[PDB]
């Protein structure tokens, strides 16, 4: 199997994007499953995460609880059967919201996230680079600039594009670095 | 303030205790807040750990979030106001039931704790301790639960009190009292 995630700002195009990928691999002839987060493990953590006032911690374990029933029972499983697996938005979505965003100590996050995720990271990953305006404007210039530092420290994984280009565009671009995987 | 906790199986009368401690502090002229896990932070997480099948990762982690917003918004602020916070249920009974009942990693269980709790641990915490059977094959995970509390217990004495909790009522109460008197 092959797992592949995609992140941005909500309104950059990365779930555009994800289904793009999604259709062009299965014509490629391969077998997919696309999925996503928040939701994809527990779907019940989207209303919760709803919740008034809700601490960073409480946010970042709820957004946990559900990476970890996702990885366990949806994304493993689908590697497993032999799967191109792609999330729109991953472990780095909460790096970049609840650390970058929120101020959480990212160690403290990485560590929750080995037994939740069991070490699972994608191949690679396609981060849409979009201008903060475009998506709490403080907060958002610094998850734009949180998932910049996330593609600086892993530069083997992250595909950093810019989300400003056409949406044919960065399918195209996407589809070049898959390619020789 | 002062923080207290108690723990025990469901049906080992830690919930009776917690209401006897709360009365008898309230006898004193104590401030105290009465409270518990999970859902004293985030109702709907109890709502969830009643009917769904979760992997034990993401059951301790939902629990995880109760209690942070619990520890946030209802012990710290209670402890502030100089109350007796007495909570039926702790991180306790997450090492004991996701821990050693269901076989998470307890370093990494008290790692998840830290940031999640800030940090607060209760001066004591009263186990009611007693057998499964007392509160076939579904007994052994229970069994498990009841043998990490007690290991629990025997690693911070200081911290626990451990009870009979096939005791009567009254001389449980009783007990507990005197264990918290010096804390006057
Ligand atoms: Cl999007
Ligand atoms: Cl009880
Ligand atoms: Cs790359
Ligand atoms: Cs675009
Ligand atoms: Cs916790
Ligand atoms: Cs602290
Ligand atoms: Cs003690
Ligand atoms: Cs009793």
């Amino acid at each position: 199997g092959l797992f592949l995630t995609l992140e941005g700002l909500d309104g950059s195009g990365k779930t555009t994007q994800a289904r793009r990928l999604a259709a062009f691999l299965e014509a490629q002839g391969r077998p997919v499953l696309l999925t996503r987060e928040p939701g994809g493990g527990l779907p019940e953590v989207r209303s919760l995460l709803l919740t008034q006032e809700l601490s960073p911690e409480a946010e970042y374990l709820l957004f946990s609880a559900d990476r970890a029933e996702h990885v366990r029972k949806v994304i493993l499983p689908g590697l497993a059967a032999g799967k191109v697996v792609i999330s729109d938005r991953y472990l780095d979505s909460s790096l970049a919201y609840q650390g970058y965003g929120r101020g959480l100590p990212l160690p403290w996050l990485r560590e929750v996230a080995r037994e939740a995720t069991r070490g699972l990271k994608p191949r690679l990953t396609f981060l849409l680079d979009l201008p903060p305006e475009a998506a709490g404007l403080e907060f958002f210039r610094r998850v734009r600039e949180g998932y910049l530092a996330l593609a600086r420290a892993e530069p083997g994984r992250f595909v950093v594009l810019d989300a400003t280009l056409p949406e044919e565009e960065i399918a195209r671009a996407i589809q070049a670095h898959l390619r020789p995987l």
